[PDB]
């Protein structure tokens, strides 16, 4: 099945250089450097460095043609890019979970300088794990070390961080839904009261409005202060209308209830818009990260599976022949991950709108 590996690798290169170059150039010399975009820039740079080495592997597979370098360094680029990508992805997930975490580690030193320092640290940490591959049974230990460091622990970290993030996103949702329900009963009762004659239905509608307003003010920092002050004014106005309707005046209660609309729009509408806006975006920002992580892991799993199988299985076996036959396909797919990654940005994203907005 060597021809299948050949064709898939050639297709990966043919569609890998253009996309990587386009994304790198658009994200690099268009907008300003921020703590968020820098990580994706580093990830795409590592993927581009990985993609640059494909023709050497193609020549090695096709000819099996000068020097030791064919068997010396170009096999190490896969390990290097895998490790750098894993560490950068776990750093992105850690930061995404940190944003919603305690503010003590949010405003301490969160700056572009810290971002590039941590990126350099990540590159160095990925580098110190590259030496064992290049230099030099060892196969017993090095395969286990790569699997444990590159696959298990970071995947656990991303799973925990994203489970906490989705649990926190599932919570606020309901809270908003409750506030929207209270808003809807307030609005429809205020619509009922205008067309309702008699002094009894006015009191019945105002009782419901008062309960809804109290519940809405209960649901939840000058922002909060202003939000609660608006509802205090709302409840006071409801009381004015209630005490007008109690003494058998209908039109005055109608006007008093009409006065509620001004305060409602002036106070609570802006908070409603902010709550709806913030919840919607964070959804997409988390969506892209989760999809990227899932694609990365599903691309890299066959390689680890075949490594474990080769380590466990004794040689001089036809099953060994099958596994070394399919090793080319496994490595080819692992490398095709690099070409796959840039396309999901446009899938889940004017060039600026489809690329730059995808990170923020």
């Amino acid at each position: 099945p060597v021809i299948l590996s050949m064709v898939i690798l050639s297709l990966t290169f043919l569609l890998g250089l253009p996309g990587n170059g386009l994304v790198l150039w658009v994200a690099g010399l268009k907008m300003q450097r921020t703590v968020n975009t820098i990580w994706f820039l580093h990830l795409t740079l590592a993927d581009l460095l990985c993609c640059l080495s494909l023709p050497f592997s193609l020549a090695h597979l096709a000819l099996q043609p000068y020097g030791r370098f064919l068997c010396k360094l170009i096999p190490s680029i896969i390990v290097l890019n895998m490790f750098a990508s894993v560490f950068l992805l776990t750093a992105i997930s850690l930061d995404r979970c940190l944003v919603v975490f305690k503010p003590i580690w949010c405003q301490n030193h969160r700056n572009v300088g810290m971002a590039c320092s941590i990126c350099g640290c990540i590159w160095v940490v990925a580098f110190v794990m590259c030496i064992p591959v290049f230099v030099y049974t060892p196969l017993v230990a090095i395969t286990i070390t790569r699997l444990v460091v590159g696959f298990l622990l970071p995947s656990v970290i991303m799973i925990a961080c994203y489970s906490f993030i989705v649990f926190r996103m599932q919570r606020a949702r309901r809270q908003l839904a409750d506030l929207e329900d209270n808003w809807e009963t307030l609005n429809d009762n205020l619509k009922v009261i205008e067309k309702a004659d008699n002094a009894a239905q006015v009191k019945d509608a105002l009782t419901k409005m008062r309960a809804a307003a109290l519940d809405a003010q209960k649901a939840t920092s000058p922002e909060m202060k202003d939000f609660r002050h608006g509802f205090d004014i709302l409840v006071g106005q409801i009381d004015d209308a209630l005490k007008l309707a109690n003494e058998g005046k209908v039109k005055e209660a109608q006007a008093a209830a009409e006065q509620l609309k001004t305060t409602r729009n002036a106070y609570i509408q802006k908070y409603l818009e902010r709550a709806r806006s913030t919840l919607k975006s964070q959804s997409k920002t988390f969506r892209v990260a989760v999809v990227v992580v899932a694609v990365f892991l599903v691309c890299w799993t066959p390689y680890h599976i075949f490594g474990v199988l080769s380590l466990l299985t004794d040689p001089e076996t036809p099953l060994g022949k099958t596994l070394m036959s399919w090793d080319h396909v496994c490595i080819a797919l692992a490398s095709a991950n690099s070409c796959f990654n840039p396309f999901l940005y446009a899938l889940l994203g004017s060039i600026q709108g489809i690329l730059e907005a995808a990170f923020s």
